[PDB]
């Protein structure tokens, strides 16, 4: 019974910020690395970010590393990640996963589009 559900996109100007969530239940969730995953239409899956468990540590991928920030809240079962310094390669559906990979996906999906 694992839920995972993004929030948090829209339309937003390059140079923009905005923050994702990504709400779970149905597993111990402060027990689990997490993971951002995104997919521009016809590009394909792009690792973003991922998280320990506990916080301890977090990974960027080099296209986004310094600009977009993974965090959690274990108390509230929910998983972030702030863009900021939005650029037009960042338009795509955002995906939050229960692994390290990006690969335990769950959810719908965020829309983050950088407007023009």
């Amino acid at each position: 019974q694992v839920q995972l559900q993004e929030s948090g996109g829209g339309l937003v100007q390059p140079g923009g910020s905005l923050r994702l969530s990504c709400a779970a239940s149905g597993f111990t969730f402060s027990n689990s690395a997490m993971s951002w995953v995104r997919q521009a239409p016809g590009k394909g899956l792009e690792w973003v970010s991922s998280i320990s468990g506990s916080g301890g540590n977090t990974y960027s991928a080099d296209s986004v590393k310094g600009r977009f920030t993974i965090s959690r809240d274990n108390a509230k079962n929910s998983l972030y990640l702030q863009m900021n310094s939005l650029r037009a390669e960042d338009t795509a559906v955002y995906y939050c996963a229960r692994d390290w990979y990006g690969m335990d996906v769950w959810g719908q999906g965020t829309t983050v589009t950088v407007s023009s």
